[PDB]
């Protein structure tokens, strides 16, 4: 009976983790539940209070709180996994899923158990196969389950060539399939200025060279910080797929989801098109490949598949 | 004649800086220039970076640069400056004050060198001192030279206020004179929830209780966190006192400013309530005080001028 | 499961109708019902459907429908009312709400009996007596039928004190019991600029004449406009109460709510201080009034009680 | 020195107008100046004073004024023109034209004589040789002088497909080369969902048919008011392009641009991409065109210049 608000849980309380977080709460999307172990209660409830003293200043009406004891998360609408040990060039993909899926069998079951109808979307990397992990531990339905990938290297393509062309972001636009790094599948020909094919007004090089510094995007601010890794780009793109969820938008956006014959791929997490709102995955949307976008896209899929192999 | 953006340069890319460049960018308030010392530059830019390419996903058109070249910041309407080591519990002000004046010096001269009409917003602290050293060496009119104070401790005192009620915070409002700590003025007949005096809605030991918090608050903070301060509310306190300048609000908030007879004193920066628009500081009002509250801020006075003697 | 939108329908589709739709829209806190009589569903559409044709532009994720059939208001969380005729100078409060009374009869049980756990918000003129009628035919808790009066009567008299003293009415508060016009109990000893009582920044003579600008200030826009009446602060005003209430913030606002015992009266509605949220009211806050202002208010009930006296 | 805010002059205190200068009020983009005839002074008064009694509620700090006298728009940065009798079906463009430019003349010299350097954005109709009349009197640089039109007609399409598909508008982009109606040149080629091309989407005969109601679409809104016109979407789609002026966005919109050139053709205004920022028109982007695009745009070309024979 009474109105109440939506209720997000945010697993980890590093920088991505807290910054999506206090973004969420800025955006009075929800109260916030920051969670993290019970080592470091003292340091997450540290950081949640900061971010609600900013609260008056702005403006915004938010709960937020530290935890490290999952009864606080109890009916969350959404989980945000950010917990787990950040990717960084040289390490394989294989020691990280061996490192994060074994952090993560029991951060699974206790979302699970405390929100039995959440939407759980998952950071951690390597994503396809973390989220493959998270699935089959929580018992959930695929379209509750899912990774976010293609918005932050979408994201920052369009920040490329926003700044080649000098023109707003607003008007720019990405389209990726896949993962990350040597797993992305990128479609210029499905990314635009104004909706007029960046192909017409880039010369090929320079666009080549703006998507492998997508490729490598993650990896270029690591290298930069010296220790540490992005947060704000990848906090803001967790939050734009919470706000879809939290208020049903229906945005077409690429999502890492379980495909079962999409794409003719079974039984793995593929960064693909969605649709996103109230219930998680409405749609995977099947585009018409061209024959090197779909071998690309195959690659991918087996990359994937050697990953999950680690899994236990 | 083309119409362009406002330009604020923010000095210091810890993370009270880099949070208060990403706040901005986000408001589209300005193009952000992100300063540190050249060994720092690569960080620097990573930072910034991180923050750009958050930009297409939420919308906001911002530029974001990483520099340790002074040039770059030339013809900034605001400089907030947030460089130098942080407040701690068992530091002393004297101690803060050496070290942070020193590195201060150069800092100021290279900002006015290169915007001679900017306006400088302060948070370094001892801030009633290090504000002043500001403003010795700046060569600009005091109007342009402030500091934050009482924005981060009302914002606090109005958090616990609101948790106390369960209340909104937009609703609460709470009035300092004076700075932090121990030389904090609160003046709780002054504050209020929607309008109603909150000496009548909470007990008196309850009520101080809510006022020694707020003087603890910033410690309170750094005992959670273990390594490292608050960084969210000063970061939204410094945005809120930059937005009121660069669209000329004329706002009445608390603020750190030089005073040449308001209240009584003269020649230092103290925390009294302004009107803060495009000019800087419009100006200093001037409230009746009750008798135990003028002898409360006679003893900030004090306090603030034995911190300046340590001053070179 | 699914996550869903808010539903708001909002009850008429005049100028202050329609404007608080586009403004609900705007925000994202809901989607929209706009209703009228089928004699002028085309028009009631085609307001919607261009409010709608806006949302692309703007950004916002809004459905906006606009209906004769209150099958479409069905399961509604919030109903605004804003049908009936708009007040007047010279039109006597008793004839008024015999007109709007009658009105209002068929629409209240139409509501009721499609959103049997809605809030309604009434702005309906003379609202004291309109909110009870709509109060004793719907059958709903008192908490749950509520109108709207004092934000807008404060909202004035913030901009009129905002443009004396030059200042951000982000900064300025007033506080109003009762109602309009003749109705309204001002307490300019709850009324600041930043926190600083008003009283000590504006002569007596000259905050006078801003009070009764303010009892008039609904006749002043329609003697400005000829003809019509206000909208756009009416609609903002119905907006924040709206958003309190389905965002559960808990604010702290002037609202018209039904009195058992609060302030002394029982069994009429009056403009009080209470808090706002997903119940509705949350709380009528009592205040310790001035015998001056105790008075004031026992004619501002009389008053209303002998309005009552027309309904039927 | 001080820093100021920026000032918007909207001519014509209709709807439309009323609605851009609140939208622009509502954004804090600019102090608004509301101009309309003498005759019309007090409505015009009325209306601005109702939106400025709607920002404490909302909270946005804008001065908003209604005069008659062009003295009040000195200095303005954008002037946007509302003025003149609204189109409708069955009215021919040459009539609406004779009767519109005689209105503007005086219009015109009164806002040049004021601002020397505005930036004037054109909504009156018919808007193509409008524009072209307005630009010939202002003696501005043709880079100054510009029309609305495409972001209307994009607007409406976006609406259509989102309801088509069921998707956020956020994810919609349409393409419009021309003018409105029958001299809208579409690229559905260019019209996409997340990218993805809406003729993959959406069979022959829907898309057909939802090009043609954006054809239609300003028709339509009149059909369903029985007396009136569209505000919303048109309102909100010059806040857009002034947004993008004030700002300095560098976005890609369709504008009505004077051509010399470009596309082939010579000294009229047309409806074309373009960047739009600070300078006003910074490029227009010439598209390669197929041949029957290019049909229908000499087309639209030889009815704009149709019309523009009855300028006198």
């Amino acid at each position: 009976m009474t109105i109440k608000r939506k209720k997000v849980s945010v697993i980890g309380a590093g920088f991505t983790g807290a910054t999506t977080a206090f973004l969420l709460a800025q955006k009075e999307l929800a109260d916030v539940v920051l969670v993290d172990i019970p080592q470091l209660e003292n340091p997450t409830k540290g950081k949640a209070l900061d971010m609600l003293e900013a609260s008056p200043v702005q403006g915004f009406d938010a709960n937020i709180i530290g935890t490290s004891d999952y009864a606080d998360t109890a009916d969350s609408d959404v989980v945000v996994i950010t917990a787990g040990i950040a990717r960084k060039p040289g390490m394989s993909r294989d020691d990280l899923v061996a490192t994060n899926s074994k952090i993560m069998k029991s951060i699974t079951r206790d979302i699970a158990k405390h929100s039995p109808n959440a939407i759980i979307v998952v950071l951690t990397n390597p994503v396809d196969a973390m989220t493959y992990s998270v699935f089959k531990e929580a018992g959930f339905p695929k379209e509750r389950v899912i990774g976010q990938s293609g918005v932050l290297d979408t994201a920052r393509f369009r920040t490329f060539i926003a700044q080649e062309l000098n023109l707003s972001v607003k008007d720019i636009t990405g389209f990726v399939l896949g993962g990350h790094g040597d797993d992305m599948v990128p479609l210029v020909r499905y990314s635009y200025a104004g909706g007029i094919p960046l192909e017409t007004l880039i010369p090929k090089e320079r666009l080549e060279a703006i998507v492998e510094r997508t490729r490598k995007g993650g990896g270029e601010i690591v290298g930069l910080l010296g220790n540490g890794s992005a947060y704000y780009a990848p906090a803001a793109s967790l939050v734009e797929m919470t706000e879809a969820i939290l208020k049903d938008q229906r945005r077409v956006l690429p999502a890492i989801a379980y495909l079962e014959g999409e794409y003719g791929y079974s039984d793995l997490y593929l960064g693909v098109p969605v649709i996103l709102g109230g219930n998680g995955i409405e749609k995977i949307i099947e585009l018409e490949l061209l024959a090197d976008e779909k071998e690309a896209l195959d690659r991918s899929v087996e990359s994937v598949r050697n990953v999950m192999k680690v899994l236990v």
